[PDB]
């Protein structure tokens, strides 16, 4: 099965894919987690997407689509997460899948408002040591565990990757919609509820 999660940045994308990933064996692709790897391991990748993501701007297709074929797992249920972000990225994906006899079998939408993107993204907060992801109010690190707060969860850069987001995210939506596999959830909701919605759409 292949999933694409479509949403803003905050939405709980990776939320979601990461307990899908735990509890149903499904393999997250977070194009997010990975350039933020390369980044801080400073590989030739890093290196040239390092400029884009510290603004808040789209790593250029070019390179995202070498990547999502280098980084397509070769077995099981797959979850992209903040892929594709373009229509041309979607194309590319359609067709990576086409060459291999597969779809995209869903793409859900999780709508939040911009109000909560702020909410969620400034209060994130990450244990460096195992990339697991909390939030400050909604889910906060155990006592005794310490976190830091990523620098692109930065007022300024969330509100450039929110604009981009809402900007370029409206023909991909369209794009979707035209193929009948997009459904849409309330991310706005707790986190259970957002997962029911999910366990729902794809079950
Ligand atoms: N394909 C592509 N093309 C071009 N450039 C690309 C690209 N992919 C990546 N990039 C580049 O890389 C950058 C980063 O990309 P990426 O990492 O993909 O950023 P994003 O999708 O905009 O958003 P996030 O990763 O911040 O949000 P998320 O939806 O996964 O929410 P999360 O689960 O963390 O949850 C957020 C917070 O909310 C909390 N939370 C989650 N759900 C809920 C809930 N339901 N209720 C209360 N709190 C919740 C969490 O604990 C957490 O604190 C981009 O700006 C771009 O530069
Ligand atoms: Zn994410
Ligand atoms: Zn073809
Ligand atoms: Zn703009
Ligand atoms: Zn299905």
């Amino acid at each position: 099965m292949i999933l694409v999660f479509l949403g803003p940045p905050g939405a709980g994308k990776g939320t979601q894919a990461k307990r899908l990933a735990k509890e149903k064996g499904f393999v997250h692709i977070s194009t997010g987690d990975i350039l933020r790897e390369a980044v801080q391991k400073g590989t030739p990748l890093g290196k040239k997407a390092k400029e884009y993501m510290e603004r808040g701007e789209l790593v250029p297709d070019d390179l995202i689509i070498a990547l999502i074929e280098e980084v397509f797992p070769k077995h099981g249920n797959v979850i992209f997460d903040g892929f594709p972000r373009t229509v041309k990225q979607a194309e590319a994906l359609d067709e990576m899948l086409e060459k291999k006899g597969l779809k995209v079998d869903h793409v859900l939408l999780f709508e939040v408002p911009d109000e909560v993107v702020i909410e969620r993204l400034s209060g994130r907060r990450i244990n460096p040591e195992t990339g697991e992801v909390y939030h400050v109010k909604y889910n906060p690190p155990p006592p005794g565990v310490k976190v830091i707060q990523r620098e692109d969860d930065k007022p300024e850069v969330i509100k450039k990757r929110l604009e981009v987001y809402r900007e370029q995210t409206a023909p991909l939506i369209e794009y979707y919609k035209k193929k009948g596999i997009l459904r849409i959830i309330d991310a706005s909701k707790p986190v259970e509820e957002v997962y029911r919605q999910v366990l729902e759409v794809i079950g």
